[PDB]
């Protein structure tokens, strides 16, 4: 058996168009230790993207973040992607702010 991971997408702080942003992707509810998740632009992979120092859960979930610098416009769009066994397919969420 396995557990489903879910897929959170936002931004870090408040989004803004034409503006430098950070963004946030967080994949937990899983195992083992890995998880696999990569950010899209309207449905293609960003390179800046970077993950940063795994993680320590006590007991919960181990978490793993995935995050990029990004300056969001009107016209564009960033999403989430994640495999895992359990998702018959990877799982695509798109940014968003107010949607």
């Amino acid at each position: 058996i396995q557990r489903t991971p879910k897929i959170q997408v936002y931004s870090r702080h408040p989004a803004e168009n034409g503006k430098s942003n950070f963004l946030n992707c967080y994949v937990s509810g899983f195992h083992p230790s890995d998880i696999e998740v990569d950010l899209l632009k309207n449905g293609e992979r960003i390179e800046k993207v970077e993950h940063s120092d795994l993680s320590f859960s006590k007991d919960w979930s181990f978490y793993l973040l995935y995050y990029t610098e990004f300056t969001p416009t009107e016209k564009d769009e960033y999403a989430c992607r994640v495999n895992h066994v359990t998702l018959s397919q990877p799982k695509i969420v798109k940014w968003d702010r107010d949607m």
